[PDB]
């Protein structure tokens, strides 16, 4: 990971992320955690929510290169219904998608 | 609605409904919100979770009825995803299932 645009990424975010997740301080759960200070913690820790992986359930630690590969895979599961649109496949897009949440979060 | 059975209404929760909900007190959100309290206030008002659904947020009040109704289609959407086995096609089940939750919430 290499720093990109956060002005991207913001729109990656909202056009790709958000109908799933929030990232203001105190923000709501939706299918998905609210995501604010997701790079000071661990996986599987947001307060409120309940997590169903096995892998997000063991804490990773979130950094940039981890979040990446979290990302990299197009599908992700969601529980109880099926796979979903869940990352970016470009590795630029990743990039310009984590410089926007490192900021947005914390 | 007619009250019908608690004890199998909880099975009928456990495993058709706990992979995406919790009901005890401040229990936290999963793809779905907790349902504490549901029978007390109006649909789309869970504090910590933010909706998808245009008739959810229309803040429908809930009661027996308005919930066996809204649990008869076995198909329901869960946003960013697709369709899930969100209900209980046999009025019996219902009957079961809201009996139990009236009492596990609240
Ligand atoms: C590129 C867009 C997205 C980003 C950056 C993103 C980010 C994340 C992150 C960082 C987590 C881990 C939360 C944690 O460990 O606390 C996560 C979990 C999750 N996200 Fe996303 N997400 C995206 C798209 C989606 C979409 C499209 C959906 C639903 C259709 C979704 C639903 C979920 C769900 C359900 C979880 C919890 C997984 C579980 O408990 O097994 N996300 N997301
Ligand atoms: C018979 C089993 C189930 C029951 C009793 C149940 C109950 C409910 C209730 C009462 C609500 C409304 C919450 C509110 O207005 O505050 C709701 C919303 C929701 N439930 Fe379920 N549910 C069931 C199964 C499922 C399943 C299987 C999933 C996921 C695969 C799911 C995901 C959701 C989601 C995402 C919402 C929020 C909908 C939105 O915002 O558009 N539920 N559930």
């Amino acid at each position: 990971f290499k720093a990109g645009s956060a002005k991207k990424g913001a729109t990656l975010f909202k056009t790709r992320c958000l109908q799933c997740h929030t990232v203001e301080k105190g923000g709501p759960h939706k299918v998905g955690p609210n995501l604010h200070g997701i790079f000071g913690r661990h996986s599987g820790q947001a307060e409120g929510y309940s997590y169903t992986d096995a892998n997000i359930k063991k804490n990773v630690l979130w950094d940039e290169n981890n979040m990446s590969e979290y990302l990299t895979n197009p599908a992700k599961y969601i529980p109880g219904c099926g796979m979903a649109h869940g990352g970016l496949k470009k590795e630029k897009d990743r990039n310009d998608l984590i410089t926007y949440l490192k900021k947005a979060s914390e």
